[PDB]
C-alpha cells in the first residue's frame, strides 16, 4: 500500500485504493446495535474480497427521528448529538473491536464526519453550546441559504443547527475529535460529509492538524444550478466544480460528475466524469461509485433513500467501469453483499490489481464503436473495455497481444488484458 500525496498535495494515499462502502441506510433499523459485530465478522471476508479500506458510518450517536407522510428515519448519524460512540451501530467497545479487526486485515478504516450541524435540540447530551456566543450560525442573521457571518458555508435545510464551524471553539472541538478517532479508533482517515456547508479550506487545515497523511474524501454534491447567478460555478461544468472543492481542500472528491452522466447521458458519455479527464492532476482526485446511501437503495424500509439510483440494466457495467478506470472506485455494501453482484465485483477488483491500475493511469476513449469503448493504461497491463458495444475484437482498437478478462451479461460487458 502505497501511501503518499498526489503531485498537488491532494490526501489520495497512494491512488492505489479500492473502498467498501461499509453500510446501507436501514441498518440501525435492520440491524439494531449489532452493526458493528457483523463488520468484525466479516472483516477477513472483505480484506479477501480486495479492499484497502472501508468507509465506516458515522461513529457519533444519533438518536434523531422524524417523519413526513410514510417516510421516515432517524439515527443513522447525519444529526448527531455529541461524540458518545454508543450509538445505533453499537457500543464503542464494539466499534473498538470492529476497527481492531479491520485493521488487523489489512483494511483502513475511513469515519464519515459530520462537522456542519448537530442535533442542538437532542434533551440528553454532552456537548451544549449555548446561543449568543457565535457558535450556531443563526447566532447571526440568516437570510438564506448563503454563508452568513456565523458560517461561511451553505445551511442544512432551516440552518438552525449548523454550527460556526470557523468559530476557533468548534474548530477546536471537531480537531479534537479527530485526533482521537485516529488514536483509539484506528481511524486511517476520513469521509466528510455536506462539503457545501463549511469552507474547502477548513477541511485542509483539520486534515493537516490530525491526520496528514491520511486519505480522505469530500461529499459535494451541488450542481452548477444551485450557485448563484454571478458565481463562476452556475455556468461551469460538474467536473470543474467538484475539482476546484478538491484543489482547496486537498482532499479527493466523489465524482458526482460521472454519477449525474450515469443518471443522464448514455453510456458513451460516461467519458465526461470527473475520472475521464485526460489531465491526471484532474482524473487522480476523482473517487467514483455507482450509488450510495443517499443515491441507491438499501434493503428494508420504502427501499431506503434513492434519491438518483441507477437503474439495475446498468449495475454491472458501471461497476465494471469504475473498477478498470482512473480515480478511486468505491464499492457499496449491498450491490456487494445483499443484491449477488459480489463474484462479478471480486473479479473485477482481481483485474484491476493484476493490471496496476491506478488513479492517475491513462484512460482513452475509441470513437468508432457503440456503447463506451475505453483503453486503461494500467501500470502492469493495458485494459480494453467495452460495454454495451458493436466492438469486434480488442485489437480494433489496441495494440498487443489480449485475452478475455470479463465477459458478462451477454458480452455487454468486455474486459481484456494484454
Ligand atoms: O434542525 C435542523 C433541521 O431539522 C429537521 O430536519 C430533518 C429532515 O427534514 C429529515 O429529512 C432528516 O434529514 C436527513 C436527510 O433526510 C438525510 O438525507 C441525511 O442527509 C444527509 C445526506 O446523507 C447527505 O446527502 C449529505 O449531503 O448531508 C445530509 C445532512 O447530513 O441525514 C439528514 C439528517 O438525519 O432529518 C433532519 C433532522 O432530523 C427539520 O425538518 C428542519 O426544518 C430543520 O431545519
Ligand atoms: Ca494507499
Ligand atoms: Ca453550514
Amino acid at each position: 500500500d502505497q501511501a503518499g500525496k498526489s503531485p498537488n498535495a491532494v490526501r489520495y494515499h497512494g491512488g492505489d485504493e479500492i473502498i467498501l462502502q461499509g453500510f446501507h441506510w436501514n441498518v440501525v433499523r435492520e440491524a439494531p446495535n449489532d452493526w458493528y459485530n457483523i463488520l468484525r465478522q466479516q472483516a477477513a471476508t472483505i480484506a479477501a474480497d480486495g479492499f484497502s479500506a472501508i468507509w465506516m458510518p458515522v461513529p457519533w450517536r444519533d438518536f434523531s427521528s422524524w417523519s413526513d407522510g410514510s417516510k421516515s428515519g432517524g439515527g443513522e448519524g447525519y444529526f448527531w448529538h455529541d461524540f458518545n460512540k454508543n450509538g445505533r451501530y453499537g457500543s464503542d467497545a464494539q466499534l473498538r473491536q470492529a476497527a481492531s479487526a479491520l485493521g488487523g486485515a489489512g483494511v483502513k478504516v475511513l469515519y464519515d464526519v459530520v462537522p456542519n450541524h448537530m442535533n442542538r435540540g437532542y434533551p440528553d447530551k454532552e456537548i451544549n453550546l449555548p446561543a449568543g456566543q457565535g457558535f450556531w450560525r443563526n447566532d447571526c442573521a440568516d437570510p438564506g441559504n448563503y454563508p452568513n457571518d456565523c458560517d461561511d458555508g451553505d445551511r442544512f435545510i432551516g440552518g438552525d443547527a449548523d454550527l460556526n464551524t470557523g468559530h476557533p471553539q468548534v474548530y477546536g472541538m471537531f480537531r479534537d475529535e479527530f485526533t482521537n478517532l485516529r488514536s483509539q479508533y484506528g481511524a486511517g482517515g476520513f469521509r466528510f460529509n455536506f462539503v457545501r456547508g463549511y469552507a474547502p479550506e477548513r477541511v485542509n487545515s483539520w486534515m493537516t492538524d490530525s491526520a496528514d497523511n491520511s486519505f480522505c474524501v469530500g461529499e459535494l454534491w451541488k450542481g452548477p444550478s444551485e450557485y448563484p447567478n454571478w458565481d463562476w460555478r452556475n455556468t461551469a461544468s460538474w467536473q470543474q466544480i467538484i475539482k476546484d472543492w478538491s484543489d482547496r481542500a486537498k482532499c479527493p472528491v466523489f465524482d458526482f460528475a460521472l454519477k449525474e452522466r450515469m443518471q443522464n447521458g448514455s453510456i458513451a458519455d460516461w467519458k465526461h466524469g470527473l475520472n475521464g479527464n485526460p489531465d491526471p492532476r484532474w482524473r487522480e482526485v476523482a473517487v467514483t461509485f455507482v450509488d450510495n446511501h443517499d443515491t441507491g437503495y438499501s434493503p428494508g424500509q420504502n427501499g431506503g433513500q434513492h434519491h438518483w439510483a441507477l437503474q439495475d440494466g446498468l449495475i454491472r457495467q458501471a461497476y465494471a467501469y469504475i473498477l478498470t478506470s482512473p480515480g478511486t472506485p468505491v464499492v457499496y455494501w449491498d450491490h456487494m453483499y445483499d443484491w449477488g453482484y459480489g463474484d462479478f465485483i471480486r473479479q473485477l477488483i482481481q483485474v484491476r490489481r493484476a493490471a496496476g491500475v491506478r488513479a492517475d493511469s491513462a484512460i482513452s476513449f475509441h470513437s468508432g464503436y457503440s456503447g463506451l469503448v475505453a483503453t486503461v493504461s494500467g501500470s502492469q497491463q493495458t485494459l480494453v473495455v467495452a460495454l454495451n458495444s458493436d466492438l469486434g475484437n480488442p485489437g480494433q482498437v489496441a495494440s498487443g497481444s489480449f485475452s478475455e478478462a470479463v465477459n458478462a451479461s451477454n458480452g455487454q460487458v468486455r474486459v481484456w488484458r494484454s
